[PDB]
């Protein structure tokens, strides 16, 4: 239960793997932890893969089965739908640039344009985290000069998740695809 600082990406994820050993989850601890790596791109240059069009997934590590952590990699102007996690964790640590996170409430069933609840900027190495008890959110690069880089974790693993549309509320089941997995392009 010692949290000591990740001296690298390879360090975090040795730790990651400490501290899901078991079958539950200590947020502020995994928070903290992923909070305390600083940053190094050179760590990282292998999974940053963007894309033009739309936001890359990249998988770091499949934590022994226990979480998915991976890599976003934001071109300017490229967001998320508002979504949420699969009865998991999520917790979304800034490795390079900035990131908008806006908070919505879980719609009722009635049709009903989603109000947004808060926003707040994410900056460099900033760790955040959200599951499906605080509510949902949409996540943007709105810079139009920097891309962002951010890394992920999931627990448990999900690969689906719910895009919200936010002039009803209307949720429609998609399918989480990754761009590359260990630093291969996986088309
Ligand atoms: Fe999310």
């Amino acid at each position: 239960t010692e949290l000591l600082k990740p001296r690298t990406l390879a360090d975090l994820i040795r730790i990651l793997h400490e501290l899901f050993a078991g079958d539950e989850v200590n947020v502020e601890e995994v928070q903290a932890v992923l909070e305390a790596y600083e940053s190094n791109p050179a760590e990282w240059a292998l999974y940053a893969k963007f894309d033009q069009y739309r936001y890359t997934r990249n998988l770091v590590d499949q934590g022994n089965g226990k979480f998915n952590l991976m890599i976003l990699c934001w071109g300017e102007g490229h967001g998320s739908s508002i979504h949420d996690h699969t009865d998991s964790h999520c917790f979304l640590k800034l490795l390079q640039g900035n990131l908008k996170e806006t908070l919505f409430d879980w719609p009722d069933k009635k049709s009903n344009e989603m109000i947004k609840k808060s926003e707040r900027t994410l900056r460099e190495n900033q760790c955040a985290y959200i599951n499906d008890s605080i509510g949902l959110h949409r996540v943007e690069n709105v810079s139009h000069t920097e891309p962002a880089v951010s890394l992920h974790l999931h627990s448990p693993p999900f690969d689906t998740c719910h895009a919200f549309d936010q002039r009803t509320g209307h949720k429609n089941k998609v399918t989480m695809t990754f761009h590359s997995k260990f630093g291969i392009r996986t088309p």
